[PDB]
């Protein structure tokens, strides 16, 4: 099987984000049951224009996708986009049932919410792009993606 967990081991300089409140919601900090700075990463700002990175250095297979919100906050992810890319630009959405996939997110903060890809991608960098977020917080954010060496 290709399901092995590809984010929990990587070094912060692993990731990336289109912003984040402060030190303490470092994208680094987005690893799932781990409890780090403000325990997930959160944007400065929460609109449908921001993005978590993980770069895993080479091409991965990927089957799965988990995220968590942010460790005993209001802040989650409700629905969310992936996009992946092999250079780091000309980003692509990841596709299901015939139409690029809105992925059910979380309904707390610590929940872990797993989904199997109905179809495994190869990429070396993928993004997380939140839709929605609990209404009463803001994004925050926690992930695992499963896999191993394309």
């Amino acid at each position: 099987p290709c399901d092995e967990p590809l984010v929990s081991g990587l070094p912060h300089v692993a990731f990336s984000s289109s912003s984040s409140i402060s030190g303490s919601y470092s994208p680094g900090y987005a690893k799932i049951n781990k409890r780090g700075g403000a325990g997930g990463w959160s944007p400065s700002d929460s609109d449908h224009y921001q993005w978590l990175q993980v770069d895993f250095g080479n091409r991965k297979q990927i089957s799965a996708i988990a995220t968590q919100g942010r460790y005993s906050s209001s802040d989650w992810v409700t629905q969310y986009r992936m996009l992946y890319s092999d250079t780091g630009r000309n980003w692509k959405p990841y596709h299901q049932d015939g139409n690029i996939w809105a992925f059910p997110g979380n309904i707390n903060s610590d929940g872990v919410v797993r989904h199997e890809l109905q179809h495994p991608i190869i990429a070396r960098y993928v993004r997380i792009v939140p839709l929605d977020w609990n209404g009463e917080g803001r994004i925050g954010l926690r992930i695992e993606v499963y896999g191993c060496a394309a």
